[PDB]
């Protein structure tokens, strides 16, 4: 038993870490085959980040203006290309460490987990979640930009995100690997807010599911409720409408525990109504949205890698 | 910025993780050079762990009896031997993938990374702390025991902690890589139960520089308070004692922040008397301590392995 916010094991991500220095910027690069991927931003000055054009920078930059450092070991770049936000850097060298990998592009409310890297060095992993509004909340310093999400299916590691930047409020904006931005969000030093960030309302039930299957039960009241009867809550709430999709995907913890989703579902509208009243849920005293269904359905049966 | 639970990368640690059988109890080891470190429970039955006498269930199990398989390979076991709760199982092969490690024993307060495994296969990392009663507060199902604690220095991966059960209360016990169970437990299915479990008070405080580090200084407050006065309200709440070493390994944060340690004590006076009033600390309802000191000015300063 027990319920930890729990990101996937890091090893087959460390080995594809490298640094990227250009003149006096240095990021991290994601080196796959024999390709490094990082952001584009590593061409810019200080004063080009207020209206880059990437086009013309990096018509400047040679192959040998790319400093790439795997460990100890530099890589000879032998091609530059740039891919909307990311560039492509092809070294002489295919990375003997590559594993099994997709490029995939994630959906709000899907959660994954981050490798904060500096100077292509690992520093520590996290779980965390695509916002609704297409930001993560993470833990990124000066030199953490080209650090990469993932997530794991057996042998694969789907890489999903790359980090670029931090928006003045402090949250975190980046791409997937063919370099699209999430949300709508670009890679110059500029005025960009972010829209309301409402709750993961899919998450948060499946969230109550491990809280009842680790013996947390106190907010299970004798309600039911209806989509939307639960949706007119959720809107006021600030909380993502909830989909008969979203029921369906709950199904397998509304089959282990006994309970149905739309009893779960006005536990949590009493929950959004009443507070906690100074209670907490597996050790929280807020309702937890960073982790999916298959997050709680992984995390409860003991999947591996 | 922004402020995360961050666990060490797990490269180096599941290149360790094999999968140790002894008769239908199957669990998780650790390859270290020739030898694979695994809980002595192994050899247990249902019944024998009632009130198991590892001495005599030992003498009656062959190197043959302890199936030790690294990924798809089986491993020949040409010696075991116990060490206190611990079974070493001396193999012909050197692990090809051992890291540099120590074996330390930690400190209550002191945190680290758990690689949950299950049949020897790496399933997610999560960073927790060994509670002043000497439990952890993870997330182990059944066949994860075997699975380790660690920290990385550099490239040196200190073995901490090896999960051996779960009390009936849902908090885990376990020992160091010697075999000596943390705090009083014992390795049988009986009554054991943990002392109380106090909150980490240096551990708070680190985080509250964290916060303040990280832009939320709502709390601090225009007071100071003494050592000895700030005392009498941590026992009060069930903290730990503060000591003149604590506030030494605060030293850096109060120098960074320009926030007096005692300063902050007074800040923390002021929220256990006083609650949060339904705001939050780095998107937290309550006083986080699972960060020492070490960790926050490392996660601050981006320290790399
Ligand atoms: C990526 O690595 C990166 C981080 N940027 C930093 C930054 O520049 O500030 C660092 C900093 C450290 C210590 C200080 F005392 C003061 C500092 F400013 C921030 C995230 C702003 S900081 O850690 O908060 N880059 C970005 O976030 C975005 O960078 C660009 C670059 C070019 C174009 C657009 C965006
Ligand atoms: C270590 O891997 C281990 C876990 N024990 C399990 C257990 O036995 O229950 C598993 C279980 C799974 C699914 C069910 F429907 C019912 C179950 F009981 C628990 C931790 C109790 S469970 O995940 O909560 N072993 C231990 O924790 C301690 O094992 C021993 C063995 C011998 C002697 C002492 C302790």
């Amino acid at each position: 038993s027990g319920f930890r916010k729990m990101a996937f094991p890091s090893g087959k991500v460390e080995g594809c870490m490298v640094q990227v220095t250009c003149g006096t910027t240095t990021l991290n690069g994601l080196w796959l085959d024999d390709v490094v991927y990082c952001p584009r931003h590593v061409i810019c000055t200080s004063e080009d980040m207020l209206n880059p054009n990437y086009e013309d920078l990096l018509i400047r930059k040679s192959n040998h203006n790319f400093l790439v450092q795997a460990g100890n070991v530099q890589l000879r770049v032998i091609g530059h290309s740039m891919q909307n936000c990311v560039l492509k850097l092809k070294v002489d060298t295919a990375n003997p460490k590559t594993p099994k990998y997709k490029f995939v592009r994630i959906q709000p409310g899907q959660t994954f987990s981050v490798l904060a890297c500096y100077n292509g060095s690992p520093s520590g992993v996290y779980q965390c979640a695509m916002r609704p509004n297409f930001t993560i909340k993470g833990s990124f310093l000066n030199g953490s930009c080209g650090s990469v999400g993932f997530n794991i299916d057996y042998d694969c590691v789907s890489f999903c995100y790359m980090h670029h930047m931090e928006l003045p409020t402090g949250v975190h904006a980046g791409t997937d690997l063919e370099g699209n931005f999430y949300g709508p969000f670009v890679d110059r030093q500029t005025a960009q807010a972010a829209g309301t960030d409402t709750t993961i309302t899919v998450n948060v039930l499946a969230w109550l599911y491990a809280a009842v299957i680790n013996g947390d039960r106190w907010f299970l009241n004798r309600f039911t409720t209806t989509l939307n009867d639960f949706n007119l809550v959720a809107m006021k709430y600030n909380y993502e409408p909830l989909t008969q999709d979203h029921v369906d995907i709950l199904g397998p913890l509304s089959a282990q525990t006994g309970i149905a989703v739309l009893d779960m579902c006005a536990s949590l509208k009493e929950l959004l109504q009443n507070g906690m009243n100074g209670r907490t849920i597996l050790g929280s005293a807020l309702l937890e949205d960073e982790f999916t269904p298959f997050d709680v359905v992984r995390q409860c049966s003991g999947v591996t890698f």
